[PDB]
C-alpha cells in the first residue's frame, strides 16, 4: 500500500548505491531508489531524516515516501521522490556547455540547498551536514536549478540540546571528494562544524567541475572529475590521501579563466573552499551571498 501503488517503468541507473527507477504513482513520474542489501543504514537514516524533519526546499530532492517490499522473494528498501528527467549534474555536464547565466544558476542553487541544510530553523529543522556531496548526487531540474539528494550519511545538530546526532552508518563519503581531515582521520568528530566544513570542501570540487563547462572567449574544458590527472577511476583511500594530505594537491585553475570576471570570482570561491585548515573555509551562507552578487 505504497510500493504496491507504484510501477517500475525503467532503470535509469545501477551502481554501488543500488538502483534508481523511473516509476509511476497515480500515473505521475517518481524516482524510486532501491538500496543495495548492504546499505539498510543509509535507507534508515534518509527515511528518519525526511520523516522526522520538515525537509522541504526547492534545491533539496523532494521526498514522497519510504517503504519496504518483497521482490525476487527478499526484502527491498525503497525511497520514493520527485522525478527529475534531466538526471544528475554529472551526466548533464558531459552532454552540454553552459553560458554565464546557466553556470551561475547551477552553483547558486547548490549553495542555496546546502545553506538550507546547514542552518538550524526554530519554530523548523535541525542543522544538517550532508557528508557525501558530489555532482552524481545533485539533480538538474527543468528550470535549470539543481537539487541535492542522498542524505544517508547526514549528521544533525540541535541548539536546544547541543546534541550532535552522527547516526550509525559504516558507509563513508565518496573517496574522490573526501576532505583532507577525513582521509587522514584528524577530523574533530564531536564538533558539528567539522561536518559542515567537509561539505564546503566537496562543494568547491563541484564548483570546479561546473565552471570548466562555462564557455569563455569561445572555448571550454571537456568534463573531468576532480583529480582526474592524479588518481585512477575508483580511487583508493591511499590514492586520495597521498594526493590531498601528503602532496597537498588541489584541482588546477585553467589559464583561460584568469581574464574572465565571472570565472575569476568562481576561482576565488573554490580556493577558499579548499584551505587545508577546515576553520579557514567559507560557510555555505557566505558562498550563497557571494554567488547572489556575481554577474
Ligand atoms: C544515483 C543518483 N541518483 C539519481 C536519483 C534521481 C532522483 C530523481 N530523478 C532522477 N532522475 C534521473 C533521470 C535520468 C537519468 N539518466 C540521464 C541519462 N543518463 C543516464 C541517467 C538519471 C536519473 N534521479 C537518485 C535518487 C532517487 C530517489 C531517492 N534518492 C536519490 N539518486
Amino acid at each position: 500500500t505504497v510500493a504496491h501503488q507504484i510501477t517500475l517503468l525503467e532503470c535509469v541507473g545501477k551502481g554501488r548505491y543500488g538502483e534508481v527507477w523511473r516509476g509511476s504513482w497515480q500515473g505521475e513520474n517518481v524516482a524510486v531508489k532501491i538500496f543495495s542489501s548492504r546499505d539498510e543504514k543509509s535507507w534508515f537514516r534518509e527515511t528518519e531524516l525526511y520523516n522526522t524533519v520538515m525537509l522541504r526546499h526547492e534545491n533539496i530532492l523532494g521526498f514522497i515516501a519510504s517503504d519496504m517490499t518483497s521482490r525476487h522473494s527478499s526484502t527491498q528498501l525503497w525511497l520514493i521522490t520527485h522525478y527529475h528527467e534531466m538526471g544528475s549534474l554529472y551526466d548533464y555536464l558531459q552532454l552540454t556547455t553552459l553560458d554565464t547565466v546557466s553556470c551561475l544558476r547551477i552553483v547558486l542553487s547548490i549553495a542555496s540547498g546546502l545553506a538550507h541544510l546547514h542552518i538550524e530553523i526554530f519554530g523548523g529543522k535541525p542543522a544538517i551536514a550532508h557528508r557525501d556531496l558530489k555532482s552524481k548526487n545533485i539533480l538538474v531540474k527543468k528550470n535549470g536549478q539543481c537539487c541535492i539528494a542522498d542524505l544517508g550519511l547526514a549528521v544533525m545538530h540541535s541548539q536546544s540540546t547541543n546534541q550532535l546526532d552522527v547516526g550509525n552508518n559504516p558507509r563513508v563519503g565518496t573517496k574522490r571528494y573526501m576532505a583532507p581531515e577525513v582521509l587522514d582521520e584528524t577530523i574533530q568528530v564531536d564538533c558539528f562544524d567539522s561536518y559542515k566544513r567537509v561539505d564546503i570542501w566537496a562543494f568547491g570540487l563541484v564548483l570546479w567541475e561546473v565552471a570548466r563547462r562555462m564557455v569563455s572567449n569561445g572555448i571550454v574544458e571537456d568534463y573531468k572529475p576532480p583529480f582526474y590527472d592524479v588518481v585512477p577511476n575508483d580511487p583508493s583511500f591511499e590514492d586520495m590521501r597521498k594526493v590531498v594530505c601528503v602532496d597537498q594537491q588541489r584541482p588546477n585553475i585553467p589559464n583561460r579563466w584568469f581574464s574572465d570576471p565571472t570565472l575569476t570570482s568562481l576561482a576565488k570561491l573554490m580556493k577558499e573552499c579548499w584551505y587545508q585548515n577546515p576553520s579557514a573555509r567559507l560557510t555555505a551562507l557566505r558562498i550563497k551571498k557571494t554567488l547572489t552578487k556575481i554577474d
